[PDB]
């Protein structure tokens, strides 16, 4: 499993912010825009875009306040993501895509297709955000640690002070370990205590048990948007997973229209660092059948 990122930094500026990206693959056809989540970033998918970057272009931004984009003095709501992913769009003047999607990139890549959907040719997400109706449905080994990230006091001192959202979640969102560098790239961006606000607005920000409940509205509407879409679709899920365990990622298979999903194996959050080779061979296939 690849830890470089060989890649090229590409900025553009957005809200008189810049963000990174990745920009690879041929200039023409419709692009594939991969959308990372929390506390990952453009890093996330760099064993993914080389399977698909031979027949399709990639673009892999850097969330707002994450990986090489901009830092402002924000609040790191999904309103803000969702206002700079809107932006970063247009800035680069994208009009069709393909989305791949996961975790919080999901909630954007959902909410932006809802509302641009002749704009969307394709998505394909793994591990996405949708309403947790009750704590029970959350796992129960990782339960105890996300209840304690969404209070003020010993959430933020738990992924604020102590940076536990990178040196324990992340870890705990992969089967495999991760390696030393493998860890660092990922540590790269938070290295300064203050640029940890996103990290804990995110889960703060989790639609779970019917709070904070502007998400779950969000979120329920651009799943009712996709379970009435044609869009094609595809599916990654693992075992156990974390946000869709495999029960859900099967009746999701069924309701969706349109929905090929694909089992990973093992798997928890970042499946990309599980399974990287299924996953970009799957996506690459899958592009050459929108075309069928
Ligand atoms: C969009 C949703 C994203 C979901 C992201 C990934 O998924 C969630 C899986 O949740 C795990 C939640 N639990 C913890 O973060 C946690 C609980 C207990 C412990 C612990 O060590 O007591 C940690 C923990 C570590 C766990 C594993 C680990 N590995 C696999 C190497 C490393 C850990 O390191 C630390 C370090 C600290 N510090 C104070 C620095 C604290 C806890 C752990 C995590
Ligand atoms: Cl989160």
């Amino acid at each position: 499993i690849g830890t470089g990122f060989p890649f090229d930094p590409h900025y553009v500026e957005v809200l008189g912010e810049r963000m990174h990206y990745v920009d690879v693959g041929p200039r023409d056809g419709t692009p594939v825009l991969f959308l990372h989540g929390n506390p990952t970033s453009s890093y996330v998918w760099r064993n993914i875009i080389p399977h698909v970057a031979p027949t399709h272009r990639c673009i892999a931004p850097d969330l707002i306040g994450m990986g090489k984009s901009d830092k402002p003095d924000l609040g790191y709501f999904f309103d803000d993501h969702v206002r700079f992913m809107d932006a970063f769009i247009e800035a680069l003047g994208l009009e069709e895509v393909v989305l791949v999607i996961h975790d919080w990139g999901s909630a954007l890549g959902f909410h932006w297709a809802k509302r641009n959907p002749e704009r969307v040719k394709g998505i394909a997400f793994m591990e996405f955000i949708r309403p947790i109706p009750t704590w029970d449905e959350w796992p129960e080994f990782a339960r105890e640690t996300f209840q304690a990230f969404r209070t003020t006091d010993v959430g933020r001192k738990l992924i604020i002070d102590q940076n536990v959202f990178i040196e324990g979640t992340l870890p705990m969102g992969v089967v495999r370990p991760l390696t030393e560098v493998e860890m660092d790239h990922y540590r790269e961006p938070f290295l300064n205590p203050v640029d940890r606000e996103p990290l804990w607005r995110f889960p703060n920000e989790l639609p779970i048990a019917g709070e904070p409940a502007n998400i779950v509205a969000l979120v329920e509407e651009y799943m009712d948007w996709l379970h009435q879409s044609p869009v094609p679709k595809l599916l990654f899920w693992g075992t156990p997973g974390v946000l869709i365990p495999p029960a859900e990622a099967a009746r999701l298979a069924k309701s969706l229209p349109n929905c090929k999903a694909v089992d990973i194996g093992p798997g928890l959050n970042l499946l990309q660092e599980d399974n990287p080779d299924l996953i970009g061979s799957e996506i690459a296939r899958w592009l050459s059948t929108l075309e069928i």
